[PDB]
């Protein structure tokens, strides 16, 4: 006779989740919804696959807290997209957690747990961006079962450093239905970013959950939109020209030869300073100006204002890490827009 | 459906956990072993006994029927040797990362490049309540996802997370809320950091995403789980079992926020170099420092089976009828005899090391 004292010893408790399938339905995606997600996928493959020369640019808040602020930022950064359409496609960097648990486990900063209601806000949220404005998200892929609850709304998933190594996200990178973005390990390492490529290629089984809400083992096809991000190390930055060529000899001799390169600005790259991160555009920018077609994109952690606060908050002001202003923002695009042009001379 | 699953080929739903534990009941003698082996464990990774946590076994399980010889085996050495050692077996059910060759005993019950995940859970869930209650062993497993544990953590004495996830934020949640010691393995390039930082952060309470006990998509608020250390391992062209690497970890476990992280060395794996020939000299090695006084080592990781070597299963024969018995189809081990002499010379070990502490 034993009292059940030998499981979830360290489980405080349960709070069960509303089904995927009745999320998607009591908040539903609208068509021009559909519309900007499938033709945010499609514009990004052209880019990873090298069928297109413009530049697939992620710009956007560290993390959203005030859906408000968001939405007042993504109808500035749709204006700024459709005039740089011919040479930067923009996906509005809508990331949900990292002081701060997330906006799925806190919807109203205050620093309860309402992840029935966060999931609300969270949704709407991603239905407003791709709706109502009409831009592009791109979020973080944290495990195997959120995904089923915003995955028709998105058209860019990131694997972080801390996970490009990890056989469970590389499994459902492979039965993601957007590209996927690899980033450098966290010394610097890019093998194992072109590691998770090739693996994320073949199809996989990972366990997840139906859109009921029920677990089961999921058989994925196989993800081939997939590139990885050059973030730097915790001692290194790796946006330069030696480490861009390092990263091209490196996937010369790899599986897949065709691997294009995206720049993360912001984190180690500018050592977590947001006013290194446009000295940071600058030499990427001048590196695709001479002509290099194997760069293919850039991160930038940007919003309404520069700089960072804490939690009677600062309106726009970023919670997390460290945000360029939107001042900067228009200059980083358009120098940036300006590089892509000038490659396509090159390349005439 | 042109935005949605594109690219999900299909779903399995899974039997719920609650069914498959009341269809294999956990007995009462299985659950006295279990709890028994996590804290005779937990007593060492705290520094309360100075005994040795040995986790030795195949690589992965694909014969249930060469697992319970070898367990009774192993059952038989471990009262010889429980004054010295504290003995969990390995008993993974997949072997992860590379493609080639079997796919794990709860994907693969059957060996024969099947798919029947609920005939390999019965399977697996099976063969832990036979280890822990047949013969009495304390068992240990790999820490893959959020929802597998579920189906076994019942049954489990300790878990470990692999080189390739311990900088995962979802594992590390993961081990805040697990009813069993944890331990992290260091990064694949031999970074110890990683590992302590994975202890740090599964010792505090955390929320993942996983499933109720009966399938149920849920978020969990776990309590902390303070029973973690750290696994050196190697790295992708080193070993870091000698003596530089693990004072250069002791030096790295003073300056973290809790200098009580014991230390724990895979035999195999990289520090053999993918050789199971090289395991008894890495123990030999691991078994001086030890005898020589130091303290931080607590446990070492063999992988063994009955017989030494290798082998594959992919094709022809259509299955087990062209398989040796007690050979592992995944990685190397040593063979029986081979671990016979490794026990009981780091038995002889904890020995010295406790009289030099009198
Ligand atoms: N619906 C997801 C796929 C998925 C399936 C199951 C999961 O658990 C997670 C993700 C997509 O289209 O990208
Ligand atoms: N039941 C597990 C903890 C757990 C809870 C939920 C999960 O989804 C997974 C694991 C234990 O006691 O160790
Ligand atoms: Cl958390």
């Amino acid at each position: 006779p034993i009292p059940e004292e030998y499981d979830d010893t360290r489980i405080m408790g349960y709070d069960p989740l509303i089904p995927p399938a009745l999320l998607q339905n009591e908040i539903k995606a609208s068509k021009k919804s559909l519309e900007t997600v499938i033709k945010g996928r499609v514009d990004a493959s052209r880019i990873i696959g090298g069928k297109d020369d413009r530049c697939l640019v992620i710009v956007g808040p560290c993390s959203i807290h005030d859906p408000e602020a968001a939405l007042e930022y993504a109808n500035r950064l749709k204006k700024i997209s459709e005039e740089l359409e011919n040479d930067l496609v923009i996906i509005m960097r809508a990331y949900l957690e990292k002081g701060w648990k997330g906006l799925i486990n806190d919807p109203n900063v205050d620093n309860s747990f309402d992840i029935n209601k966060g999931l609300r806000v969270s949704r709407k949220l991603y239905a407003d961006l791709t709706g109502a404005v009409g831009i592009p998200i791109g979020s973080e892929m944290l495990d195997t079962i959120s995904p089923q609850y915003f995955s028709d709304l998105l058209s860019f998933g990131a694997v972080g450093a801390r996970t490009t190594e990890s056989q469970l996200h590389r499994e459902l990178a492979s039965g993601l239905s957007f590209p996927i973005g690899f980033k450098n390990g966290t010394d610097g390492n890019v093998g194992v970013a072109l590691d998770a490529v090739q693996a994320s290629s073949k199809g996989h089984h990972f366990m997840g959950v139906t859109k009921n809400g029920l677990a089961a083992i999921t058989t994925t096809k196989g993800n081939d939109h997939c590139f990885i991000i050059l973030r730097g190390g915790k001692n290194l930055t790796n946006y330069d020209l030696q480490s861009v060529q390092s990263a091209k000899s490196a996937i010369a001799k790899s599986s897949n030869p065709n691997i294009k390169i995206m720049i993360d600005c912001s984190h180690d790259n500018s050592k977590k300073d947001y006013r290194n991160q446009p000295a940071v555009l600058e030499d990427v920018s001048r590196q695709i100006e001479a002509g290099e077609n194997a760069l293919m994109g850039v991160m930038i952690e940007s919003n309404i204002n520069e700089g960072k606060q804490s939690m009677a908050l600062k309106y726009g002001v970023s919670i997390t890490d460290s945000c360029v202003s939107w001042d900067t923002t228009v200059k980083m695009l358009n120098n940036l827009a300006r590089a892509v042009q000038k490659r396509r001379q090159k390349n005439g």
